[PDB]
């Protein structure tokens, strides 16, 4: 037997960092969960009980805190690239670092119409994420994402003209509820190393903001022929607005809300044009995925 | 042996309702999870296998949808009271109904600075809840609550002057992070029945809004001596602003963020006045509760 | 305004303890999550920012570890009573301690038909729990419970003869699936203090084992007329077997498995006597509760 | 822009099936959660709103129930292969089906030392899983797995001789607790189609049982030099016992249990050889992965 692939490291490392502006007194908080996995010439720790090649996962944890102390933690694309590069430069036998970061929302509170200097609220479990793969001699690959964005529209969604056969019971519809949790990922062109990532720093926050805005606007405005059709329009627009993105991937549950026929009770009318009360279904759900790239 | 207490019913009934304004074209959605448990002369279903006294839980589920179809579902205090009253009036042998409702946020989207007519976003897992107990001949008791409101302040929290003995290791502090998930409940004076609840309908949304506003403002502005002291100030203010509330209860986790001493690494300074990077602790957590009423 | 009720303390304190038999080499592990909340003359910490009355929650955490170090942690009823008594005896102004303990399963592994001296498996998320309330001058009240025991029987469950009216669609049945998650609690007669609890130590594990055995046997053997009827038979038997229990409470979800009519597809027969494939429903669920005590 | 990749289908489809032996009266239940995603010539549903190419996800759901009705659901490797093959043979324009199945434990109850004919218990959240990819003209690729197997050993685990540098604080140890949740996957050699899968049917359950047994025995018996070293020994043995497996992958969290120094309190000794009470850490955790294949 042989080791075909191996990676190890520390997961679920929670980090908080505060920045204090001494002039204005304003404070800003960042909170993240970080995972770092390493690869390299480490096979002998598996096959010969040779621990000499192991950077302890506890040390990886220490390194994350030290790196956060000495560097900016925003945008997460930059922080992940700094953290990944550290491991491949510091340790000769480590040739790849894989860094995943989940950023948690701490939104500044407005108290009496003005921004508070040091109080924050978690407005929603929506996350901003990055995956950074730093590979010795192959540069830095970054995938940025948003997830956990839950939306619903109560009309302007249709679904008709699908294949009908002996397995089909679904009725065609020209008016339904559409609800989903959005997971969108944009993959950056490969960067040669940290200098190049630093040169593009302003594009990271701007493109996150654009991806979010395009997603919400298109969802709200499209008279949707299907989830497939609406999600394609989203990805098309993101690719048009940022030339440094190579692909956009969407993964969307279709969370079903079923009509409830109440006619058995005093002829009560609650279907089709008369539908007012629906039953949200926890499961099953549709799952629709697409990866869109350039011609 | 004897049946000392018994209640039964249907839990986790998910309901969505849409209102359509034909004039303006604006749609508004409500989504709730409802639990209804009944009590009454039902002991024989337990002791003698006498099912004749059982309103089937499936029928309770049907009743929730029918009631939602025929009545407004907002404010939840009114809807719960209508639903509870139904069971005690309809069934002679049912003498109490206990209705719990969790309201889920669907917030209207703003697209290009204007409110969208039919698209919504789940901005946070904060809930608005009600517990309604309708008891034959004893009226309607309502407890309203908000929960899942997660906040953090990065300074202006202190904790010193506590008891010190041989079990104590905690250092006194004049500057710490304070973070909590707020659970606040206000209990209404007993109402004689549905007519009285209907007469107070405007107070329900207004008092929810006041409770939320007082919580956020007090948390942001108090130079907090302890969670105990800050939470008392919140409850005091709610009671002052709404005379129909008898008690206010707060239950608050103290979610700890620990300093990380990095001095072992190149004399790096990250504690006390130099603290920038902290480790959020998933567990254990403080849990502080208070019920405040009138003199 | 006045403080009507107040309690505070530390929640989610995870504890592991190992016992090592030096003779045999056998090791035994216990793992628990503990919550301790205190009450007493602590109102001024809320109303006057007087921290002098506060035993810090961090100190409560320390006390839990110290107490576990110096005392047996099994049965949990004894450990909770020791922990609760500590606080009311140590601190003059603390008059009640409320201790909740959740015991996690670590079951000794059998390797090649023999018990391993130091390796364990988590066989199921079933918990054994205790709630201990120690109140100065009113003794020790203990409620013991099991929870998270998930069972299913595929036949020998019926449900017919229930109330039928204009809200009813449920068909009567003489053969259905019955599945539930069992939560059972037995409440002990009040104990005068720690000496009396110690005198009954052997009854705690024996009664837990009896409650579990009665639950499983009755569920498997009863040709169930309803959840109500079957749960009553369980509680009756527990009360008969242990005279020091005052009440038994069961809380049982009825987790529904629905027939699927497949007749629309090539006349496929899958209902009534022909039912083979069912759809488990995540929600809603029935919820049935009973508290049984002595004549 | 172009569609680079696309797949869609139905997730979280819960299925239960009962088998009834008319002779013996014994019943056996199977419960699964199934996900089916399809790929093929479906790009136009995304790019041109052409729904004619879409097999509705609701129809996929119907197909899962119909297939379960007409075929055995065990072993899951066979059922997944039947389900996947159905879609690629039935629909000319569908060229790949991806089927994931999670099998839930329903273990027959023993009542008074004998197996009950129709009552079952969920003994643990351990799952048996399969991933089946059926690709037109490239056969059937099956990965089988177990997950959610949580174990702990209280001694006979060491970790010393790792890299030490300026980022390292971890002390070497010759005696620690080792606890993990096991995720193990074995990948079968490619099968040409359904006939070949059927020919190997007995190997599926046998190899699952072997993988489980090897995992538990090796964990319990290895005087572990590291998680890396112990997991390699597991994979080596599985590959030796089943020649039709090409690779074995393990993914293991290292769930930390920390010593608690209590010496500050009356010189209490609770570290090193005196350690009895530990604090389980919810996060962070080590994460160690390996894929082992044949020379
Ligand atoms: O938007 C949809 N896309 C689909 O593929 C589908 N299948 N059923 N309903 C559906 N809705
Ligand atoms: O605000 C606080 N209240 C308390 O009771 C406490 N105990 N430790 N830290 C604390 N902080
Ligand atoms: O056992 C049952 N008890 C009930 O109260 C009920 N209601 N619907 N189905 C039911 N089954
Ligand atoms: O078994 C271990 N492997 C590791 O890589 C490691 N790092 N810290 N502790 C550890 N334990
Ligand atoms: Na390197
Ligand atoms: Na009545
Ligand atoms: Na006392
Ligand atoms: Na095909
Ligand atoms: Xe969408
Ligand atoms: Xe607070
Ligand atoms: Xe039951
Ligand atoms: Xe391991």
């Amino acid at each position: 037997s042989a080791v075909k692939a191996a990676r190890y490291g520390k997961d679920n490392v929670r980090v908080y960092k505060v920045h204090k502006d001494e002039k204005t007194g304003v404070q800003t908080v960042y909170e993240m969960t970080v995972c770092v996995l390493l690869e390299g010439e480490i096979e002998t720790s598996y096959t010969k009980a040779d621990n000499s090649v192991i950077v302890a996962t506890d040390s990886i944890k220490n390194t994350i805190y030290i790196t956060a102390k000495q560097n900016p933690v925003t945008p997460p694309e930059l922080f992940g690239s700094i953290l990944g590069t550290h491991f491949i430069e510091k340790y000769n036998h480590i040739h790849a670092a894989h860094v995943n970061i989940v950023c948690h929302r701490w939104t500044r509170m407005d108290i009496d119409g003005k921004p508070h200097p040091h109080s924050f609220i978690r407005d929603s479990e929506e996350k901003r994420n990055v995956q950074v793969d730093v590979v010795e001699g192959k540069g830095i690959d970054i995938k940025s994402s948003l997830s956990g964005l839950t939306v619903l529209k109560s009309t302007n969604s249709q679904f008709w003209g699908f294949l009908r056969d002996e397995y089909t019971t679904l009725k065609e519809t020209w008016d339904r509820i559409l609800s989903t949790d959005v997971d969108a990922t944009w993959q950056w062109k490969n960067f040669s190393g940290l200098q190049e990532v630093r040169s593009h720093v302003p594009k990271f926050d701007a493109t996150w903001a654009t991806a979010r805005e395009v997603t919400l606007k298109t969802f709200a405005e499209d008279n949707s022929a299907s989830v497939q059709a609406t999600m394609y329009k989203m990805a098309e627009q993101i690719l048009a607005r940022q030339q440094l993105i190579e692909t956009v991937e969407y993964s969307l549950p279709n969370k079903h809300y079923f009509e409830i026929d109440l006619s058995w009770h005093k002829g009560l009318q609650n279907t089709g044009k008369n539908a007012e009360v629906f039953a949200p279904q926890s499961d099953p759900n549709g799952l629709i995925k697409c990866t869109v790239g350039r011609s």
